[PDB]
């Protein structure tokens, strides 16, 4: 799609619903569920503490913390993956996914893995016990690690680890793995370097489904493939798996995730369309002082390998449902008419998650089968409708809720007339003019949007 | 998709394939059939004849012909729909669509109907008999008429009726119709003017299907709007629905329709991106002496009202699965590299149907879940995979057939090792070396091509 405007965004300013903020002190509070319980729960990624809100009353308890729990201020990781087993009131499970120090690791740069753990809940005395890890090892570091945990009607785990940022900034020279795959070797050595840029099945004791998909000839945890930053993961009513996942300076994604697929990340962002991208392979260039001039690989220093999107071979390439959002090659990711800072006017809206609106007795009108995506970037919750069976997007991505927030995850009631956002604690965000500003009206929040 | 080179077109040589050309010189032979009988039955347009042709010996009888078949010279009309009843044994009936004159219209200027029409064969005389008719008054013109005729799973008609040419060339200034749908007056008078660019559903009988999908407060024979040429239609074997369409200049399409889709045109081609097309209503325009620049609506003459796709108000709107092809706005739809005949050079490949590969006992390596789809101008077929429940397509759009003729229809025998294509009878294409040629290698044909 293509972008909308400062102006455009200002004036989604959904003046039909009240805002009230229910909680204001959270620290990087990060997932947000509807429990079994019908209790508010959400995670803070750097305490890794679990929190339990009373929806009507807006009391809180912190149910648990997660012990040790590696956070780095400048970094993504900490606590991430949580969700409830489905049949809780017979399997009293809670499963997370977070940062621990790895003692195995020797690379003083990735010190850290990523473990996939459960907890059993004890409700008579309210708190989490017997931990037991399901997957450990996972690759771990500060910059797109994604890590949204869901369990499917199938009854297993689908874990979304990004491409740990590799291919920028900090690990610009380390080659992306969101195209490899595990010899058989390496998954009998439970060696899971290649668990990047992925969505994971996993069985529910942590193992490989026998009918997981085949890549390149082994069938792992891996379902897909070729991910940057999935951040949203959500099945809907009749089964499938919408996704939301950040692009670089463009091309965030709306997928559909299907069994097998390569969603073609790094060689091809967004559409296979040779516009506003291409993969330029700093692992690749002879000369390790190169600079990265960061205009999306249309625009490189001499010395790294440069491949057009329709260069690349690729197998069971995917396209998704809808980019938020796709340029030109003649883009200006410079563009000195937004101001100093100008990545903020850069076509993108950073989605952080991805919810399937259910509706209920008190569905907003014209909601049906809507997908909610909200943006950390543009300080906006967008819903995106869908046709009835949830095979194809209609329309355009509807800005809603405009405010100088960064929005990091969102549900609705089961009536359907309130949602429940979390925001973060600090970061930039674009202002109503299209500047940007790092003063976030509701930092670390958890907020309510009623219908009126 | 981006678009392939020459060069790349012309190394598509199927060498995997035997052909043998088992009739040549038929008059605009159309639409081909795996029959009944496990004969092949064939259409010519211009005449409106029904040919059945023996697999093995190649001979030929003319079955039928439609009477009172009005074709024009330069005109895609004539006989255009055709099918068989799904359950022939107990129900020995053959769908047709054709261009009759309309004794009541009022307009010299289009004086014929396009009928849906049932006939019975007769197998003891071998021909057909006891004609129906079952929806007439439809639009007819010379141009953009489509009409794929197919039966669903669910016992109903669906019918692609063209925009009938209306925005370009001999129809440039008449206002297109396909964003619009009749109004309750309209259906009860059976003035059917807006159904163009579009694909009905109707009920065996002719009549309007009560499940029919609303448009604008009223249920017609309309099922998907928005479309220009679609001439490819294909149900897949879970019941979905899969369509080719041609664009302007650019965006041929390959579409999944669902109930109650509105597909762009000519609000958008291709995807609602802004890129390489723009909408110019010449029927808007300040005066008819204003001419078509014929560069996709991106540059235009003064005058001529234009809207660019993200400026469209639209509702339902679905984008293609692919697109052959998409181009960038600063793309030279005037390019001085081809000669004269910068149409060719065109990014599109004028698909002309559309046909979903089942297999069978002598199934074709790695063709699983394929549509095969051929181009008119690039003298190929496409092999275009999916997943294994159609609802993506994986990769890019994979050439075969390569020659210089223009193929206009092709189906796959049931052991799946034998495939039978028509070609057109006379047209432009393109050779190896990229430039235009209107010298057919197999003027009117019925080629087969069988696996080695
Ligand atoms: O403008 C863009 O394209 C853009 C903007 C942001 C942004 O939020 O400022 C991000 C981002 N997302 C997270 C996160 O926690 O999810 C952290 C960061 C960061 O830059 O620090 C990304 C990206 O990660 O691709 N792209
Ligand atoms: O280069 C292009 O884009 C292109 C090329 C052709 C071509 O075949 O020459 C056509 C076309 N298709 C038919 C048909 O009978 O299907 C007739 C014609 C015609 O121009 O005479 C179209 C189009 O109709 O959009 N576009
Ligand atoms: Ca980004
Ligand atoms: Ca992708
Ligand atoms: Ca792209
Ligand atoms: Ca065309
Ligand atoms: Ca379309
Ligand atoms: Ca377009």
């Amino acid at each position: 799609d293509v972008p909308l405007t400062p102006s455009q965004f200002a004036k989604a300013k959904s003046e039909n619903f009240d805002k009230k903020v229910i909680l204001s002190n959270l620290n990087k509070p990060h997932a947000l569920l509807w429990g079994p319980d019908n209790q508010i729960w959400l995670t803070e990624r750097a305490t890794g503490k679990i929190l339990r809100v009373n929806p009507e009353s807006g009391s809180v308890k912190t149910v648990f913390q997660v012990p040790e729990i590696v956070n780095d201020a400048d970094g993504q990781n900490g606590l991430l993956g949580f969700a409830f087993h489905p049949d809780f009131k017979n399997n009293p499970y809670i499963y997370i996914s977070g940062t621990f120090k790895n003692p195995k690791s020797t690379d003083k740069e990735l010190p850290n893995q990523t473990i996939i753990r459960r907890y059993t809940y004890n409700k008579s005395t309210d708190t989490l016990e017997k931990p037991v890890d399901l997957l450990a090892g996972l690759p771990s570091s500060k910059d797109h690690q994604s890590g949204r945990l869901v369990i499917g009607p199938d009854q297993k785990i689908y874990y979304t680890i990004g491409d740990q940022g590799r291919n920028q900034l900090a690990y610009l020279f380390l080659p992306n793995q969101a195209q490899h795959t595990p010899t058989q070797q390496e998954l009998n050595g439970k060696d899971y370097h290649t668990y990047m840029g992925k969505v994971l099945r996993l069985n529910l004791d942590g193992s490989i489904p026998k009918d997981n998909p085949s890549f390149n000839g082994v069938v792992s945890h891996i379902y897909t493939l070729g991910h940057r930053n999935p951040q949203g993961l959500a099945f809907t009513p009749n089964g499938k798996l919408l996704q939301s996942e950040q692009g670089p300076n463009s091309d965030d994604e709306i997928n559909l995730i299907v069994k097998g697929g390569n969603y073609g990340w790094p060689n091809v962002a967004g559409y296979k369309d040779d516009s506003g991208y291409a993969y330029a392979n700093y692992s690749a260039a002879a000369n390790k002082s190169i600079k990265d001039l960061a205009q999306n690989g249309v625009k490189v220093a001499a010395g790294v390998p440069v491949t057009k999107e329709s260069e690349w071979t690729g197998k069971n390439f995917v396209p998704p449902l809808k980019t938020l959002y796709t340029v030109q090659d003649t883009y200006n990711y410079n563009d000195p008419t937004c101001g100093e800072m100008t990545f903020i006017c850069w076509p993108t809206v950073a989605p952080s998650s991805a919810y399937v609106y259910k509706g209920g007795k008190k569905a907003i009108t014209g909601w049906e089968n809507t997908l909610l995506v909200p943006s950390l970037k543009r300080g906006v919750i967008f819903r995106i409708k869908l046709d009835p069976t949830y095979s194809t997007t209609y329309d355009d991505a509807v800005p809603m809720f405009k405010s100088n927030n960064r929005y990091r995850d969102v549900i609705a009631s089961p009536d359907g007339n309130v949602l429940y956002v979390l925001t973060d604690t600090a970061g930039n965000v674009q202002k109503d003019d299209g500047s940007v500003t790092n003063t976030l009206e509701n930092p670390g929040s958890l907020i309510k949007f009623t219908y009126k």
